[PDB]
């Protein structure tokens, strides 16, 4: 694992987005993250979401709590129902993420039946839409309507990555386009404009301009912080890098570079739009930025830990700010599940 | 006005139809006006309609206008469907069209889009309740997964038309807005979805390809439709907006410079979709191909991109560009070129006024 530019990428990265400290306190994370975790608790412990959501205890409880744990830390200024909401939807399509059940069967008559106004076949549909008014009640129309999309969007994007498939070998396009399609870019983006703080009409060039931004800059930031979790343990899986390198034929190290480029360029041109723009949208951007970093720095399922100890003893100029920011990330975003995520969904249940 | 690069234009285009091996087909003259007349005709007494005439506000010789490109388009790029098939794309990509016409803010109309269609309660844009009542004629033609693609991309298209009622070209600095937008009106994954009926494509068994061919045509397509606009657009004072404008004002470039990446970007995308399926199944192969010279040759005989006045300011020019420009030209206006008269009759107007 070329550790060496993986460090180095990193520390660019929160040089540029401007990483630092936060009045975004530690109780303050603690009293968010439970709120969010027992409503979201709750809503999937139903018998009906128990069951038409096919999903392994473990997984389920697992994965509520890397949502939750995203969502709080990332939208820090939307209000505790809104981050709660947002938990519930945003932790439907890490579930749908990972079933592998084939979705053509239960997709035949899919429009037929929603403009008729009849429940979906898909279950995942049926629970999903039923649930999303609690989210989109917290957003004008234009924002309504691209959750909407990159929702539907993510679907067809399971739906494909179901055939493992990274591309004909030529097909330059392919990689970006499956990427774009799964990585909920507008959905993140726009639910970063809750009615009750931003006029939807007022800012609609800053909030569509970040959508368009925010969509390349996430999808970007989590493929890098996850080639850790990814080069290592994998599993004939397919991912952005992985598809770079079978589509553009190249090697593993030119297409994780093409990233590292592509978030940096991102990174740099993030700042320069925003920062003379409307204070409350430059700063919801960046507690998002921060907030998102900080997240894949402290959540377990990238394991960012592990690339700690092999250079917490170590003098570079890399390596050694690795750790500076590692550390303000544990400062406080190191929070024990115990204090936050209880019950179990399975208790509840 | 400043000065048109009818050279670089020239040699682009020509470099453009070489790549993708532009040459004559086995569809006739005779074939094209039994599908323009079929397409046309049935979309015109569907447009003719007293509630279509009634919600779908449009002047009647702009629809007219616009109906007959939209035919012509079809019609000449979707070669292999169906008749019926290139008559309810014909009806589809022709609201779209004309959704462009309309100045009206969404917003009032959209405040309650999603629990009108979760409830199935006709949708409150004027819009939205046609497309969405005359959508099962289209989807008929395709399975699960290509019809979510065609839904997904109109509702694209929706947002990108919202979008463009506000005149933006970006932000400057804001480079990933261009693409993002054209991506948002381009129809990308519709046309490249509806390019495989299920009654002469196997949407399970050839996946792999489709989705990749949908991959690839939607860059491709819009990207031709920029390049093949450029021309139309250049004097055009009052079209505010497009992709190459929106580099210019996003990236800070020249728009020469913004016409260079334009040119890599096209240039690139052919040769890689030849590289790319021409070993492929054999009727996915004819499919694209046939798209891409009847998409081509549509630009070059509809009388909307005026590229006939480029063709006559440099017909009688010596130089080699030049040369092969005219050459293909006269291709497409010799199995292309067909009087209206022949097929697009009688007018949407005379048939709603009945």
């Amino acid at each position: 694992f070329p550790t060496e530019y993986f460090l180095n990428t990193t520390v660019r990265l929160l040089e540029y987005i401007r990483y630092r400290d936060s009045n975004y306190t530690r109780e303050e994370r603690i009293e968010n993250l439970h709120y969010a975790y027992n409503k979201a608790a709750h809503h999937f412990a139903q018998p009906r979401q128990q069951q038409l959501l096919k999903v392994d205890p473990k997984r389920l409880q697992a994965s509520l709590q890397t949502i939750v744990g995203m969502v709080v830390y990332s939208w820090a200024k939307v209000s505790k129902e809104c981050m709660a909401d947002l938990s519930i939807h945003y932790t439907y399509t890490l579930v749908l993420d990972d079933s592998k059940d084939d979705p053509y069967p239960t997709m035949v008559n899919y429009f037929d039946d929603l403009q008729a106004g009849r429940e979906q076949a898909h279950p995942w549909w049926a629970l999903v839409n039923e649930h999303f008014p609690n989210v989109l009640r917290h957003f004008g129309p234009f924002c309504s309507l691209n959750l909407i999309r990159s929702t539907l969007d993510f679907f067809e994007g399971c739906w494909i990555e179901q055939y493992n498939f990274g591309g004909f070998p030529g097909s330059h396009d392919y990689p970006q386009f499956l990427r774009r399609m799964n990585g909920l870019g507008h959905c993140v983006g726009a639910s970063l404009w809750p009615k009750e703080q931003f006029n939807e009409r007022s800012l609609f060039l800053e909030i569509t301009s970040a959508i368009a931004q925010m969509e390349n800059w996430m999808v970007w930031v989590n493929d890098l912080m996850s080639f850790y979790k990814e080069f290592d343990d994998e599993r004939d899986q397919i991912s952005l890098v992985k598809n770079y390198v079978v589509s553009d034929e190249i090697s593993l190290h030119e297409a994780l570079e093409k990233l590292t480029q592509d978030t940096l360029h991102s990174s740099k041109q993030m700042v320069a739009v925003f920062s003379d723009k409307d204070p409350q949208v430059m700063d919801t951007i960046e507690c998002f930025m921060h907030g998102y970093v900080t997240w894949h720095l402290c959540d377990r399922r990238f394991r960012l830990s592990e690339i700690y100890e092999k250079v917490k003893e170590e003098k570079t100029e890399d390596a050694q700010k690795f750790c500076k920011f590692y550390e303000q990330a544990a400062n406080v975003g190191a929070v024990s599940p115990s204090e936050w995520a209880y019950p179990p969904v399975a208790q509840l249940a």
